[PDB]
């Protein structure tokens, strides 16, 4: 059996059906989550507060992932992961859900990025990587011969604040590109050290 509970944030709230076996673990995690979640506001126009139930579930998911560390809360993590997927990710990619939330609902781009971050980090933390190949319409079309893809890479001049893009790509997808970025930093530092006059150019370091 599975007694239910309601992860709620003021006006907006969502109901979860946890198994009876781990109901107490779920309830303690829920109480902690209400403890770390700020009071609701009219219009939810402020930050750090969900605006739609999808956002609330994703925030709970990220909180559990923060406590989850590869056993205690693992089972509830998986259970609520599956509930969120089955209710909000109708066999569609998380990015599709984020785009839906932006376009139709009145959610900020930052909140959608945070939801993506929570869901993806939880998916990796729950031993549910994305090893299974996707069925994205575009790549299906390419395989069927319907479409042809060419990849292009830009360069200097596009923007004055590119490091912000690097920052966002690090923050949201930390669990996917952390190794890449760390290897990049390490090899860059090694090249600086081995290169004769690099440090002369790199006055403030790299």
């Amino acid at each position: 059996s599975t007694r239910p509970l309601t992860l709620s944030h003021g006006s907006l709230e969502h109901v979860l059906l946890v198994p009876t076996a781990s109901f107490f673990i779920a309830s303690q995690l829920q109480e902690q989550f209400n403890k770390i979640l700020p009071e609701p506001t009219e219009g939810f126009a402020a930050d750090d507060e969900p605006t739609t139930p999808a956002e609330l579930v994703g925030k709970f998911l990220g909180y559990v992932s923060s406590l989850v560390e590869p056993g205690q809360f693992d089972q509830v993590l998986n259970l609520c992961l599956t509930e969120f997927e089955n209710c909000y990710l109708e066999g569609n990619d998380i990015h599709a859900l984020a785009a839906k939330l932006l376009q139709e609902n009145d959610t900020t781009l930052v909140k959608t990025k945070e939801l993506i971050k929570n869901y993806i980090t939880a998916r990796i933390m729950a031993k549910r990587p994305f090893d299974k190949k996707s069925n994205s319409a575009l790549f299906r079309a390419v395989g069927e011969g319907n479409a042809q893809l060419v990849a292009i890479f830009g360069g200097q001049g596009n923007t004055d604040d590119y490091f912000e893009e690097l920052r966002d790509l690090y923050q949201t997808y930390h669990v996917l590109v952390g190794d890449l970025i760390k290897f990049s930093a390490e090899t860059l530092s090694e090249l600086i050290r081995t290169t004769l006059d690099a440090e002369k150019v790199f006055t403030q370091g790299l």
